[PDB]
């Protein structure tokens, strides 16, 4: 259509292919030895059990692994050779073998990959594997672990499950060490001990001592969110909202989130309603104002503010139910245009801020005026609500598009994580529209608050260790920005905590 | 005046200076001793000279102390007694003497250069805060005895202590029974203040017949707020991206930053490491507040900051060929007071046209301080092409807690060298004025920066500025008030105790 924004013919320079996140499972001795090059020297049945259990089990309670939903184990060919023929393939799991020589048919529970772990992580990110494969485990061996600890794979590592066997084995010629936080080899990742078992003794007849630990990469960006929540609780002033409900509040804060390689800052310590986020954002981008378009895909976030009662209380007696007035996206695409009803034609009316930004980004990336706003004092009384996230500015450095969001009023529990996700998506889409790579989201908060009745619940959430952020993958592209659908994209490896 | 904003009855109450700021001068031995209870038990003429000079001299070049402009020295009665009658009062300075028994008239029996205060340093600073002594007194110096120094180091006085000039005499006097010690960082005695050395002299020898070694130090309370600014400039120079603006001038740039400045108790965040043009700041903000668009109104007052953006050539270069010279279009203030109104020329009548954002905010601040919609903006996409320049400081949000007004500024494009310090001062003033208009006290300024940048040529200058240790901020007082916000003049307010570094 004539007033839509045409997408580029080609992807931005540098854009990666999709990659699954994975966990690493390993057994080491005290000097970091894992094997002689053909086998594992020690015999510790308890580690065998642990390795089987962790790689087999799914996040769901007592769920049985099936072709429909299972885990995948990724292994080097030599590790496949070390498994005695009668125990292979490893039951309940998709066995992924890395080999330049061997093929799948030299043997659907097995698949060969001509390439390293990166290629395996690419394969499992295919639409053929993403619905059925819940977690990917790097189970070895040495050359796979080495690759796993190396960019690009190392940034996709969710967790390391390391068993330490208290044995001295001079036959070990292959090694594995988790680089300590702050060290050069750590490559900017801060490894943390999440759990450690008590020191246990094997019933192998040698009384071999062993223990387990789970290591995770520190999610600094979510810690930044939790520190703010914690600060508000500890130091915020008591305030009351429009319905007289108590909040704890601070004024003026700022957070940052990397969107690089389509990383998606969906918070892990509380599940964020991504589908609603995505549907709403696309609805903004299209310049929509009819909330029924959202209620019909089961996104009910605007129901309360679109009701006959609420619109009437806002003086908006002429609007149909769910007609919100010239809100958000309308101002984005038609700033200043007169509003009558949602179903009217607004093509070429008001200022199309999104259109202008997309054109300036392509020709003059150093420009300092690439901002869009929904804060239109003239049109505020005509809106169901004044805009919360009201302003955004774009910035370009190193072929990466960054965005700053300004938000006047910020509910830390629900609004904030939702809006971080919205603008992450927006920045990713605008990057795609302009031939740029996604860069950084900066979030500026005005009145940042927690509900006084959510204090105890938030305190419980603050004890949770943040997990890694998921990634966003586009399964198909569109000719126009406005034609993107929620179904066009997939959030991969989002593993948030269950409800409080 | 129907369209103006009426000031409440409490207009002066929340910005009246409670205590005047002061510096401290002291001579100590190496055990922190200052005297034996009656006198100073050493004889160092070079300290006497320094003491005289630092307490007498005014900030300018060759400005002679006069009743209209001089320093004050504040002393305890015992210190006044220790001065030989021939030498008192200390010439060229207002002599403030603390005493429960001695009156102003009874002191003259031992122009108007002596005052007795019935009370301590707090009482003296209270008196010196009044219009009779502020701003005619340039710097207050505490010089008095141990009891006066002790009161200087504890709240409420200590938070107003701008500088400590300490002379150390290298002797150890058993005789000393009164002491003075500067508290170190993080200690309880320091009351959250972090004393820092600005200067230390080389060790010198006194011509007193005893070869007494001595030295001078000037200590200043760490200004963390100005250090936010300096760290940011340093970060930009170190790791900012190279960019070029519309003219093609080179820039070093980072994206997305935030700073905080306290406006409590008359504090004014005018940067000290480089002098800010306060008079310009003040004239322009008032000009903004009035919804003004004719830059000649600033020109006529010697404020030339808009001259180059209002010339015939520049307006033509933005396609604004129908504007009279200095007519900037619907810029800044016009949007604050008349958002969305159609613009023709500067001299037309805009009363009641568009949205008066400032007035709406003032009304909401008085009735519902909890409101989260208290914002104004100059970012009007439909009017941007009509403006000489689109606004860089483009949006502000107000917030209220504990009767204190805070403001958040959003700035899309920030020139760190000139624009940023100017805009901090601007929005500090705005928050102060809005607080006065709404019966609130000034709280905090929060400054959000988009494209924060330093010019590639300005790099070396900035680097020299970066090694300066920021001094304490000055204060803003009102000489008088007005019936209407729009009626405030630059001569109505006075920046006091502003001691910025020299240029270079
Ligand atoms: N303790 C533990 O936790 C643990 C776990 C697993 C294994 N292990 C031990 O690890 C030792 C063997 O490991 P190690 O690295 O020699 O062998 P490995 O990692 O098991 O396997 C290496 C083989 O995998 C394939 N491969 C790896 N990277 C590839 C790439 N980039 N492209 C194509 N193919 C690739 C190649 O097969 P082709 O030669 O066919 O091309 C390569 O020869 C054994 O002692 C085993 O028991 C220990
Ligand atoms: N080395 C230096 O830098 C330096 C400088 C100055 C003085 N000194 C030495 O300091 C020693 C004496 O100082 P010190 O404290 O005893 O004496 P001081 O501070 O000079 O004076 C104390 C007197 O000031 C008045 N005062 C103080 N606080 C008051 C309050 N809250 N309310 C009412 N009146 C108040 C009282 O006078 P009334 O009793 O009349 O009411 C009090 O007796 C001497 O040895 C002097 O030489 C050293
Ligand atoms: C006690 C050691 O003695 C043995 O090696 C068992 C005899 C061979 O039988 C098998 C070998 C393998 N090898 C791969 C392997 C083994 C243990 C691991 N543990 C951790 N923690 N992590 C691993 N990644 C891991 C990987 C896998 C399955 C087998 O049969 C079920
Ligand atoms: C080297 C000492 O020799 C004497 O004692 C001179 C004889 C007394 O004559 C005077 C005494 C005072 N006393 C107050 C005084 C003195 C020095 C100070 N220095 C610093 N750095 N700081 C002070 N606050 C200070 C305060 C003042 C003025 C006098 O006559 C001009």
């Amino acid at each position: 259509s004539l007033f839509k924004i045409r997408m580029p013919e080609t992807v931005a320079e540098g854009t990666r292919l999709a990659l699954r996140a994975f966990s690493l499972v390993v057994a080491v001795d005290e000097r970091g030895g894992i094997g002689d090059g053909r086998s594992i020297p020690w015999n510790v049945p308890e580690d065998m059990k642990f390795f089987r259990d962790v790689t087999t089990k799914l996040r769901g309670k007592n769920v049985k692994p099936s072709p429909a939903k299972r885990n995948a184990v990724v292994m080097g060919r030599k590790t496949w050779d070390s498994i005695p023929p009668k125990f292979r393939p490893l039951p309940g799991r998709l066995n992924v073998v890395l080999s330049s020589t061997l093929t799948t048919q030299h043997l659907d529970s097995i698949v060969a990959v001509n390439g390293g772990l990166e290629q395996a992580l690419q394969l499992l990110a295919s639409p053929n594997y993403t619905p059925s494969i819940e977690t990917v485990y790097c189970i070895g061996g040495g050359s796979v672990y080495a690759e796993a600890l190396r960019p690009p794979c190392v940034h996709l590592l969710q967790a390391i499950y390391r068993t330490t066997i208290r044995a001295s084995e001079s036959s070990c010629s292959v090694f594995f060490r988790v680089p300590e936080s702050g060290t050069e080899a750590a490559a900017g990742i801060e490894w943390q001990r999440e759990t450690i078992s008590e020191e246990l003794t094997s019933a192998n007849g040698n009384e071999t001592k062993y223990y387990f630990e789970k290591l995770i990469p520190r999610n600094r960006e979510e810690e930044q969110y939790l520190s703010l929540v914690d600060r508000i609780i500890r130091e915020g002033n008591v305030k009351h909202d429009r319905t007289g409900v108590g909040t704890l509040s601070i004024f003026g804060a700022q957070m940052r989130f990397s969107l690089r390689n389509n990383r998606l800052p969906l918070l892990t310590t509380k599940r964020v309603f991504w589908r609603g986020v995505c549907e709403e954002l696309l609805w903004f981008l299209r310049g929509e104002t009819y909330a029924k378009k959202l209620s019909d895909k089961g996104v009910h976030i605007w129901d309360d503010n679109g009701s006959r009662a609420f619109l009437d209380s806002r003086g908006l007696t002429e609007y149909e139910e769910m007609d919100l007035g010239p809100v958000y996206g309308f101002q984005w695409r038609h700033f200043g245009a007169a509003y009558t009803h949602h179903d009217a034609n607004y093509d070429g009316q008001g200022v199309d801020q999104i259109k202008a930004i997309v054109e300036t980004l392509k020709t003059n990336p150093d420009d300092r005026r690439m901002l869009f706003t929904a804060w239109n004092p003239s049109a505020l009384p005509r809106m169901a609500l004044p805009p919360c996230h009201l302003l955004a500015q774009f910035y370009v450095s190193n072929g990466e598009l960054s965005c700053m969001l300004y938000q006047r009023s910020c509910d830390m529990g629900l609004g904030v994580p939702f809006n971080i996700a919205s603008y992450a998506l927006l920045t990713i889409l605008i990057a795609k529209a302009t031939g740029l790579r996604p860069g950084e989201l900066v979030h500026t908060l005005g009145d940042a608050h927690v509900y006084s009745n959510h204090v105890e619940p938030c305190n419980e959430q603050l004890k949770r260790v943040p997990r890694a952020f998921p990634y966003l993958v586009f399964r198909r592209e569109r000719e126009f920005l406005e034609d993107y659908e929620e179904g066009d994209m997939e959030v991969i490896d989002y593993a948030p905590y269950p409800p409080i």
